[PDB]
């Protein structure tokens, strides 16, 4: 069993989805995948969909936002959709919790922290310095389809 996922934290979180033409495991939501119901009949990864465009011509689905997209600038899309979903879950947020829950370096958490006060699903002070709570319904109701909507 692996996780190999380009959000490139290679452990388990939340719903994962399997590659079939790899037989690895990523981040659904890495993936633009929020809902179970969007997990498509075969995965294909990132990776196996540059090696291997027939697996998406004979039934499988990759997340074609991120397939061709540089490394970095697919690794910081990834974890921001991770944190988005962690946001979901939570009244609020810092950037050690996001390093913690997310596996990542704190200097990163706090630019994906800065990130979700842009895209203003955080706002207001939580009990503790350094933390912001999570505008709840403006994140589901608005904010998450944004990203994560399949139509
Ligand atoms: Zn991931
Ligand atoms: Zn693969």
């Amino acid at each position: 069993y692996e996780a190999r996922c380009p959000c490139g934290v290679n452990k388990d979180d939340g719903v994962m989805i399997l590659c079939d033409g790899c037989d690895k495991w990523q981040h659904a939501v890495c993936f633009r995948i929020l809902q179970e119901g969007d997990v498509p009949t075969s995965h294909v990864c990132e990776i196996c969909a540059k090696l291997k465009p027939e697996l998406l011509r004979t039934g499988g689905t990759t997340d074609e936002t991120i397939q061709n997209l540089s490394v970095e600038a697919r690794k910081a899309t990834c974890l921001f959709r991770r944190v988005l979903a962690l946001c979901l879950n939570e009244d609020s947020v810092s950037p050690a919790f996001i390093a913690r829950s997310l596996g990542i370096e704190y200097t990163v958490a706090r630019g994906l922290f800065n990130r979700l006060i842009k895209e203003q699903v955080i706002k207001g002070a939580g009990p503790r310095r350094g933390e912001k709570l999570v505008e709840k319904e403006y994140l589901e109701n608005i904010v998450c389809p944004r990203f994560f909507s399949h139509n």
